């Protein structure tokens, strides 16, 4: 009753073989990061996580050099290499002044091929959703998109939060996400910011007004479109891009 | 808090061991080009403003002769010599009938040693984006290139602006050119006209597909793959491709 079994994967598109004794709460909350250690962790198509993540106060720490979607040095996105399906996130972040970062769910680690047959392995922001982590203040995307639609806790450059009550840069703020049978809702300091509904009419309409359009990325649509792949699942994660970012309080209950 | 201290270089590659002290807006654009003087500006390889460059009421001019590349006489592109990071530039720009120029951003100076040891000022634009500057109606580059791409405020010869928003020839057009933690924007006319992302493999893409790719162009294609050296920062500055062309109203944010 106190603890359940978490499967989890080790390398770039491994089986889950192995398996963590994770707590659980009385209402079905997992704690799927022990303030400690990152087991279970790994970096989006590593099997290990980069060093620019560290454990830091009972948080994790993204170490950023500054060079936005570059991920120079040991970084990455990361990944709780445990696919999700129906599932309620919630954890805290907060972020450098200036800074951006990400909470990203149903990812999948995907590769394509070049022109003579090597992997290229893909962003994860183009199968993943991504509430966004945004100093609105500072970073200048937060003028960008439409309607406000790259401030935090929004489904980056497709629905904005509203009502857009982030706390300010170097301040904790409390995400949610829940995914249940399609029907998406981020929350953002205890209020629902916005809710919609995956592989229906209206989520291919709001791909085809973004950056990840039929006609701007081909390979981002149609892995988006069909989000969470054939089994609608795949992984929470939080991204590298660049700055000092903060997690922490991270637990998750499974809907299923 | 009217005034800020910009270090600047006078002459190739030295250190910036001298500062002017420039006003500041109270939004934090310095103003670099007082309508009177180059203070802080010199040639791109130079220690002096190429004579062919002027102060004509009230803005930098390139006086051209008409012969494209070809930079004869005392002309060559001009540099204002402080290396920016994280920046917005905004200026205005206006061309002769059929004129042509271009607004480059973290430039370096770069020499090659020929076969003897000698040196070799390679061009600004092997190092350094170029925001396109045109008479698109009457230049003829405006046709040549994919897509637009030649046509003014484009990534030159490798992403268009869209939209087209230009001012034709002897009108005022706005540029904006936003450089933060390597996302970059241009704008033009107060809209946004592309927007792409330094030192990412799409990045790479998109430089093997042009004239600067690893192929066709080596050195170009090292410098341009990890624009800004080693700490991601260059100058601003403008083109000498041998048409009168006239600049005022510049001015940079300092971001980070
Ligand atoms: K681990
Ligand atoms: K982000
Ligand atoms: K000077
Ligand atoms: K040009």
């Amino acid at each position: 009753a106190n603890e359940v079994a978490v499967s989890y994967s080790k390398s770039l598109k491994a089986a889950e073989m192995d398996s963590l004794q994770l707590p659980v709460d009385a209402d079905g909350y997992i704690t799927i990061f022990d303030g400690k250690t990152f087991n279970g962790w790994r970096g989006y198509g590593k099997d290990r996580v980069p060093s620019k993540w560290t454990i830091e106060d009972g948080c994790i720490k993204f170490n950023g050099s500054g060079g936005g979607e570059a991920q120079d040095g040991d970084g990455g996105d990361l990944i709780f290499a445990h696919k999700f399906k129906n599932f309620e996130l919630e954890m805290e972040w907060k972020v450098s002044k200036g800074g951006n970062s990400g909470i990203f769910y149903l990812a999948q680690e995907v590769t394509s091929k070049d022109k003579d047959g090597n992997d290229v392995l893909e962003p994860i922001y183009i199968s993943a959703p991504e509430y966004q982590v945004l100093d609105n203040d500072n970073h200048p995307d937060a003028k960008l998109g439409k309607d406000n639609n790259r401030q935090s806790a929004s489904l980056y450059d497709m629905i904005p939060a509203v009502p857009q009550n982030a706390k300010p840069f170097g301040e904790w703020n409390k995400a949610k996400i829940m995914v249940y049978k399609g029907t998406v809702v981020h929350g953002q300091n205890d209020e629902n910011v916005l809710e919609y509904h995956l592989w229906t009419k209206q989520w291919t309409d709001l791909l085809q007004a973004s950056k990840f359009s039929q006609d701007k990325w081909p390979l981002a649509f149609e892995l988006l479109n069909n989000c969470g792949g054939e089994n609608h699942e795949g992984f929470i994660g939080m991204q590298d891009h660049g700055d000092d970012v903060w997690f922490r309080n991270i637990r998750v209950k499974v809907l299923d």
